[PDB]
């Protein structure tokens, strides 16, 4: 299993082995302060693809197998963050820094994730030191005595070197979402400091106005020039509960497997009669697909979320200034427990995801992937003949889905792998869980609708990257874009009149920038990788990418910090694979986009695409402004987005005509019959139910 | 109260049907075998309520209005021979028949709008096979294994201009259990049926293989002067191309949904009812699936939802393939409807419902499981959060959805339609093309006209389209249009001046006139676009639906086609017109054969009227470019092919509704998730036996 997450023995010997090269002084990262020697992240290094299809295509042995280290070392004169490379796994011997040789120099060690420890010490900060002083007016308007809790935003400043966050602060709902309670005020922590105790307030929010200090706003309420109004700390209905008030009924259709699963899971690698491939979580990356391969044959060396992204508006400081970049939290990290039943159907399989994050033990995310068989209740293809002959033929699609959900404080986001029988893959992003909100006070009509009693639904979009390396028919692929036209011209039968004549253009796109589509403007109506070869009939084996976005528009390009995420600006794009770009984002960008740690938009840099190892890049997004049955939480019904990649005569024929399941019956024969129709053939065991926990 | 959008009934239609033959004085034909010449009654069916009417009873408790059916009459004995819409009396037992011709179009109808007789495309057959194919023998017997071993297939319009009839006819392999409709032989005969007279019927040109000739017995002279290099064409083999039955025998059985507890919702007669929703569903002989006076937890959200028209415009070298616009409503998208085969059209345990019709006959028949209900078990969450944070908890619910379905067999593509109601509210649309693609015979310059998809097999490029009626009763009648969207405003941080922010806002705007809520396919649409009451919602915004579409629609025809105005619907994307009894349907069975003298123009309903507190009316386009490929054999599968849009509440409710499902999931960290107490579903760990399968037949 060459690309399979590592194991929690192998986690458990790389920090063996980082222990004892870095002699002690090294503090665990679950506790350690910013001036300290931590390790962060320790997860799987991808191998380098020449020396993986070498071991998978030609018996050549495993390229080594090695973890990636990501270790803060804030106690010196120069404070970093190192990448290390960790020697050869099982048992490692070697450790390689890498740090230079990928961005240049070192990274700013203001680029390092706020740690959890952190986010406890900015709020021992605020809660012991900073809100008293201000007891007075909370007191008023909300219940103050602790009752509230904190919600970071998104990059921390407004130049490159700031570790400025805006926090807001909401009633610590219990059972429920907090996030659709802030009661009215916002906190610029400065937390640049290696030193904790020099941590200050750089500004305060609070009902459309902003004060240098707490002491200041309580001054002017003590004053009797700031309004005060109880917001209540408690309601009934779906802003303060998510249990439903509604006795259970019959319950909801279920799915079984009549002759048992038609497909296996061993380890990391799934397998069915038409489909063979690996998954995976990248820490910070999220989901992954490698190595697949439909009845045998490899279609994508690689398919990976490369980055989540939202970004706001609001008349509130705090979410006015607010663009996630997810990777720098983790899709894989955050990654969630699958509910049996909920989040996947209940005879799925469960397997789990182990990960060594701000810990120095492994620890392990039970039911973290879900791999099932789904009845799409359609057919995958039929036709009904009542002319000339009298025939059925129809197949019912089936299909091949991997899934896990990460969340994100508040959204929760699903990502679906589906593995169609037709030869198709379908890459899924489904946003659910709740909302941001704000606290609802002035002139909201710009920013969002009012969606609670005193809760703004701030305005955002969401989007996401994906990385997607097929390799049409082996490494080099060629990009074409073809569409229509109508050409005007006489009927040839008759040539007093005219006809608007309907024609197919193709055009080969040669270099990196004629395939770099801006969202905005317009892509064409077919676009696949190719290869040279060519089906049966003679034309370029080829794949085609398909969008579903509704891709809202794109932040500025005039913004300082539009470059930690320039991906946000193509519908697609289409580069030479390098083993020196990798992702398309990364951990770092999310508390420094001003001096990005990558641009994507390096990569293209007008290289040649005829004729190489190409990796396409798909982005899918939509606009968001919230309404009222956002309540609870956003449902997932309408902002689906994604890409197929459908085969576009990659095969000389439909391979699902050699199904094993495709149904077929002439006018004159018994159609009732088992021999003719498998149809006319012929209680489910199913295990306890049991939940992944919490943390 | 009444079923009062329900499809006519067997009995009912023969009551028409009755009532029409008396009044009719004697001489008219059983249209099953009809001359151009004689009377005959082409269709009888449901005659649609007027709203007004329809509403006072539904909801003012008022009388149904008179059940009525229309029927199209063919007059072909009398010197100005036409077209004549009767609707017939009230409906048990009807009195009364009116004509209502003149009054829905200004005149008569010319009679050579009306579709093609099956008994016409007989008689056609009849002068191909019998009088003018014989005249090439010589060139059949050596390249198509002749000796009626061929079939043909008619194409889109029928002319070059207003009055034509003049069918391009491509020829084929008959196939069996299998389609013909890959094995295009490379002939194809311009025939002009114009006439009423079928022995005055001429061929106009002929086309082989590459090259036209003057008639078949030109092409003959010319074969046997060893003048034509002839290319020979297989008449069978092996593979998809050949087949549609799989070589490979049965795996393990695929997945089965089952409903542990009974089923969740009940069709009675046309009418469907769970604990969400109800509405009522049907087809219309020419117009297709229909779904009427949708409620959600008792509120009317939708008056109707209905196809109004199904489109496919052709590329290619050959003549038919090259000039084929078809309008499916000419040729019915009821009419042609199939049954579902259980277990592959529809989930194996859902409900199956006949459908009733009186069309190109005079006793009523039944297309036996034409529509399908059933709750679909998603795989996949409505919502969900799961809370690591603070708070230890999880909530969620897993989506099952509502559908209706029925499926159009159009000669060689079989169409889906999709009607998908979620238990958040939203409404989907959906729209399925599969089945065999239309091809021509391959020699040329193919590669403008698309791809080699079998030996000597082009698959043809086209575009697909169907246009959809949604007349949204918005919490009411008088509705609004607006257009919301998104903004970056540069300025300064408001506590940081010399440092820049791109402010993101909302933008609000007020559709006012018809004009401004037309969306030509190509230019932008806002992306959040809904109809609202001016009613408000508990925190004061528009009580609104919006209309999420999902299309890659291709290029519409130009519009300096002379045909063009036969499918203007075509170019828009979306439009909202005031509602109108007159303007009842966007196209019409009678367009096909007349594009260019249109019997609707839909651009028509576009006319400078306030759309601003108006019963609103909502047209939607859905579809695609097609440039077929290998894996386009045997069918074109569905996957990636659906089109269509949702129907989406924004602000309409207080919040989700789903909060109050009885699916719901929910419990705290400090809870047994695995106790039924706290957890429907540990109290889950028996399955239905199954019907015998069955299946609807043939015609
Ligand atoms: C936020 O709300 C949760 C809800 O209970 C609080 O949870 C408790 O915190 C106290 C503090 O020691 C524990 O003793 C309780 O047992 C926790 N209860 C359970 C059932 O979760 C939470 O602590 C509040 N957090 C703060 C920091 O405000
Ligand atoms: C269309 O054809 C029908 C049938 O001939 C015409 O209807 C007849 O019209 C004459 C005079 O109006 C009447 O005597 C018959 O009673 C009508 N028969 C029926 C069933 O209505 C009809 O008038 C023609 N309409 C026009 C506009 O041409
Ligand atoms: C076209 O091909 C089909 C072959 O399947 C022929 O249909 C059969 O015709 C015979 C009579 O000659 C019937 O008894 C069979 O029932 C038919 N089979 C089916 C399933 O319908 C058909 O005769 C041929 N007709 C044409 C126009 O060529
Ligand atoms: C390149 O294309 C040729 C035909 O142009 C094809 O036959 C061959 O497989 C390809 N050769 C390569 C990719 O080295
Ligand atoms: C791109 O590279 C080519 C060299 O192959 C060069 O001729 C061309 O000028 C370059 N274009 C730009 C925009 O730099
Ligand atoms: C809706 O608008 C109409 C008139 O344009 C008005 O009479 C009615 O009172 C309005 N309802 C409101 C604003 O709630
Ligand atoms: C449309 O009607 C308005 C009156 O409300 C009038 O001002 C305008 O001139 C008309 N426009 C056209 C194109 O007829
Ligand atoms: O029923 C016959 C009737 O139909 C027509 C009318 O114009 C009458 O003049 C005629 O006599
Ligand atoms: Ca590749
Ligand atoms: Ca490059
Ligand atoms: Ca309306
Ligand atoms: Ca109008
Ligand atoms: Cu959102
Ligand atoms: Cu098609």
């Amino acid at each position: 299993q060459l690309f399979a997450d590592l194991s929690r023995e192998e986690l458990t010997a790389v920090m063996r082995f980082l222990t004892q090269r870095l002699g002690p002084g090294l503090v665990d990262a679950a506790q350690a302060r910013p001036s300290d020697n931590c390790v962060f992240s320790v997860e799987l290094q991808l191998p380098p693809k020449a020396a993986a299809l070498a071991h998978l295509d030609r018996g050549s042995p495993p390229p080594a197998r090695e973890a990636l280290a990501i270790v803060f070392f804030g106690r010196q004169p120069q404070p970093n963050v190192s990448e290390l490379v960790v020697g050869p796994l099982p048992h490692p011997s070697y450790m390689r820094d890498v740090t230079v040789e990928r961005h240049g120099g070192p990274l700013p060690y203001h680029r390092r994730p706020v740690l959890f420890q952190e986010y406890l010490d900015i709020d021992q900060m605020i809660f012991n030191r900073e809100l008293p002083q201000a007891s007075g007016l909370l007191h008023h308007c909300c219940f103050y005595k602790r009752n509230l809790v904190t919600m970071t935003t998104a990059p921390r400043g407004l130049q490159s070197g700031d570790r400025a966050t805006w926090f807001g602060l909401y009633y610590n709902i219990s059972g429920a979402g907090f996030f659709l309670h802030h009661v009215g005020l916002e906190l610029l922590v400065n937390h640049k400091a290696l030193d904790p105790a020099r941590w200050t307030i750089q500004k305060v929010f609070y009902q459309g106005r902003y004060y240098d200090s707490l002491a200041q706003l309580e001054a002017q309420f003590e004053a009797g020039l700031v309004n005060v109004v109880l917001i209540p700390d408690n309601g009934t209905g779906g802003s303060w509960s998510l249990k439903s008030p509604v006795p259970p009924g019959p319950a909801p259709p279920l799915q079984f497997y009549p002759q048992g699963p038609r497909f296996s899971v061993q380890g990391s690698r799934v397998a069915s009669s038409l489909w063979t491939f690996s998954f995976g979580l990248g820490a910070f990356s999220g989901p992954r697909i490698f190595d697949v391969r439909f009845q045998g044959e490899r279609l994508v060396y690689e398919i990976s979320l490369q980055e989540a992204l939202a970004i706001y508006g609001g008349n509130s400081p705090a979410a006015m200034t607010t663009r996630y970049v997810d990777g720098g939290f983790g899709m894989g990290k955050y990654t969630t427990p699958l509910t049996r039943g909920v989040d996947c159907p209940y005879l799925a399989t469960y397997v789990d995801w182990h990960f060594l994050l701000e810990s120095q033990a492994p620890k392990t995310i039970r039911d973290a992937f879900c791999v099932f068989e789904q009845n799409q209740g359609l057919p995958l293809r039929r036709h009904h003949s009542d002319l000339y002959s009298h025939y059925f033929g129809g197949l019912a699609e089936t299909v091949l889905v991997v899934r896990s959900m990460s969340t994100l404080l508040n959204y929760d986001y699903v990502w679906d792998t589906v593995f169609h029988p037709s030869g198709a893959i379908e890459i899924r992003f489904y946003a659910t869980g709740y909302i941001s909100s704000a606290f609802l006070f002035g002139a909201t009509g710009k920013y969002g609708n009012q969606v609670s009693e005193h809760t703004l639904g701030t305005v955002h979009t969401h989007s996401a990257h994906f990385k997607v390396d097929l390799d049409v028919a082996g490494l080099e692929n060629w990009v074409w874009a073809e569409d229509m036209v109508f050409v005007p011209m006489a009927v040839p039968w008759s040539p007093e009149h005219q006809l608007q004549r309907l024609q197919v253009t193709r055009k080969l796109l040669e270099m990196e920038e004629q395939a770099a589509f801006l969202v905005g403007s317009a892509t064409p109506r077919y676009l696949y990788l190719a290869s040279n070869h060519s089906n049966k009939w003679g034309h370029p084996r080829g794949y085609r990418i398909q969008m579903l976005s509704f891709a809202g528009e794109p932040l500025p390009q005039n913004s300082s910090m539009a470059r930690g995420f320039s991906w946000e600006r193509y519908q697609l794009a289409v580069t030479q694979r390098k083993e020196e770009e990798p992702s398309s984002s990364s951990v770092f960008n999310q508390n420094d986009p001003w001096a990005p740690t990558v641009d994507f938009s390096d990569f293209i840099n007008n290289e040649t695409i005829a004729g190489k190892d190409l990796v396409a890049w798909v982005t899918a997004g939509f606009l968001h402004i919230p309404h009222a049955e956002d309540i609870p939480n956003t449902v997932t019904v309408g902002n689906g987005v994604g890409f197929f990649l459908r085969p576009y005569n990659f095969f000389d024929e439909d391979p699902s005509f050699y199904s094993a399941d495709s149904i077929y019956f002439r006018g004159d024969q018994d159609a009732g019959a088992c021999e003719v129709n498998p149809l006319a053939c012929l209680a489910p065991d199913l295990p306890a139910f049991s939940h992944g926990g919490f943390s």
